């Protein structure tokens, strides 16, 4: 397995039609899974499963700009379980970050960080095993 937290360099950026592929597992038990997308040290794109939030299950994603967290958009849908493989497709489109877990569209995320380009590099952390992260061109 790769070392979490793992750093996904995104040479050039991100641009539309890149699709990006995280294989993994959840750890038994699991509290916080977070993926990143950074622009320096601003997160274009945090995508970030809470699985105990005041006794709920929660995907909360946001943007953080010179430090500061923005407004949170929340989506019920948790396609997640402590102890089992999933895969996380990101899909980016023009206008937003398209997310899918175990091939079922899960939410999308429009563009708060505009220059695609400067967002290269999507960190991985929290409670799993990673098989893998890469990306390819749909
Ligand atoms: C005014 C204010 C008060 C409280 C908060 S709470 C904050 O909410 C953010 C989304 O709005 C992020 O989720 C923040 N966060 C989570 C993680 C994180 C996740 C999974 C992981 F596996 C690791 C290692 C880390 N890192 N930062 C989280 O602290 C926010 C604003
Ligand atoms: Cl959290």
């Amino acid at each position: 397995p790769l070392i979490v937290p793992y750093n996904l360099p995104l040479p050039g950026g991100v641009v539309p039609r890149m699709l990006i592929t995280i294989l993994g597992t959840v750890k038994p038990n699991a509290n916080r899974i977070a993926l990143d997308f950074q622009r320096g040290n601003d997160v274009a794109f945090h995508f970030n499963p809470r699985f105990n939030e005041n006794n709920r299950r929660v995907i909360v994603c946001n943007t953080k700009l010179d430090n500061n967290w923005g407004r949170e958009e929340r989506q019920s849908v948790f396609p997640f379980e402590s102890g089992k493989p999933f895969k996380i497709q990101v899909l980016v489109e023009p206008d937003h970050f398209k997310v899918a877990v175990n091939d079922a569209h899960l939410l999308q995320y429009n563009h708060r960080v505009k220059k695609l380009n400067e967002i290269s590099k999507l960190g991985i952390s929290g409670d799993i095993d990673l098989t893998s992260a890469s990306y390819t061109m749909i």
